[PDB]
């Protein structure tokens, strides 16, 4: 009765993927946030409160980077209801659905999924051709390759050839929270302004919903060749300079940072900010003159006003 795992006892399963939402077939890009499409259906004959199954999913496929283990949406009946619970766990990489009561009290049950995944921005760091993406359960698999892109950074040649990409990479929904990176000199170029050089963060529209105020901007220092598309690495192993370029939880409301009249050839800043968050967020990083009349920015919004992270009821 105490229930158990129920994954053998499964039939009609069938389990498949997609993109459709990507830019252009084939590819699927971040700096713009495309996703994977598992197609999954299966019927059974009866299950007792906590059985559960799995869905092994590669070591490259993500839900949500955030935390390290994400509620996915359950499977419902006909007419929405509990039917079973899903969770996403990041170490083991595979979602797991424990059944509810709904579930026992039937027989003909039938359940379908609509889940839509996303590629892992830490282990797919940089650029890859046809990458490969699967999500497996009993006997079926579910394979598909994809190209995984990050727009290139903004530059104009100024200064030397200044250059900066950004992006949101997690979303802390719940506890209401991002982590917006940037990278300063991407294409890493010995750069001089007299007058100087800055970088400032800011909230780009009136209504986003940063909150800097109540931030924490972290900055490390390293060189263009070792550095990743999507931002995310292991910062240790670089030089932390935060203390004396700038303070977090700054009152202003934006941060705003003077490199001097020059960055070296190999030096090149990534700056991670976790800042509270609401509603909706679009907000840059620059890299300019006190004035930026002359100078290079990038922006990422998130929006999502009200949604679109947990979808209730969707068919195709």
């Amino acid at each position: 009765v105490q229930g158990q795992d129920v994954t053998d006892k499964l039939q009609n399963l069938d389990i498949k993927l997609s993109g459709g939402v990507q830019a252009k077939a084939g590819v699927i890009n971040m700096d713009k946030s495309e996703s994977m499409h598992m197609s999954l259906k299966f019927t059974i004959d009866s299950v007792n409160r906590g059985d559960t199954f799995e869905i092994k999913l590669s070591d490259n496929i993500d839900t949500n980077g955030a935390s390290n283990y994400s509620i996915v949406e359950p499977i419902k009946s006909p007419t929405g209801e509990v039917y079973a619970t899903g969770i996403y766990d990041s170490q083991k990489k595979s979602i797991v659905y424990s059944f509810t009561d709904f579930a026992a009290s039937k027989n003909n049950i039938n359940g379908i999924l609509d889940i839509p995944l996303w590629p892992d921005d830490t282990t797919v760091q940089n650029t890859k051709e046809d990458v490969l993406f699967s999500v497996k359960i009993k006997d079926q698999e579910a394979t598909i390759k994809e190209t995984v892109k990050y727009d290139p950074p903004v530059r104009i040649d100024f200064a030397g050839g200044v250059s900066v990409d950004s992006r949101i990479t997690n979303i802390d929904d719940v506890g209401k929270k991002m982590t917006y990176i940037s990278q300063i000199n991407v294409d890493g170029k010995s750069l001089y302004n007299y007058n100087g050089l800055y970088t400032r963060i800011y909230n780009y529209s009136k209504e986003s919903t940063a909150d800097l105020k109540n931030s924490t901007i972290k900055i490390y220092k390293t060189t263009s060749d070792n550095i990743v598309e999507s931002m995310v690495q292991d910062y240790s192993s670089m030089e932390d300079v935060t203390s004396k370029f700038a303070n977090s939880y700054p009152e202003k409301g934006w941060y705003d940072i003077y490199w001097g009249q020059f960055i070296a050839s190999n030096e090149t800043y990534v700056i991670v900010v976790e800042t509270p968050f609401t509603n909706a967020v679009t907000l840059n990083t620059t890299l300019s003159d006190y004035n930026e009349n002359n100078g290079v920015e990038h922006n990422h919004t998130y929006s999502s006003e009200s949604g679109y992270s947990d979808v209730n009821a969707q068919e195709r």
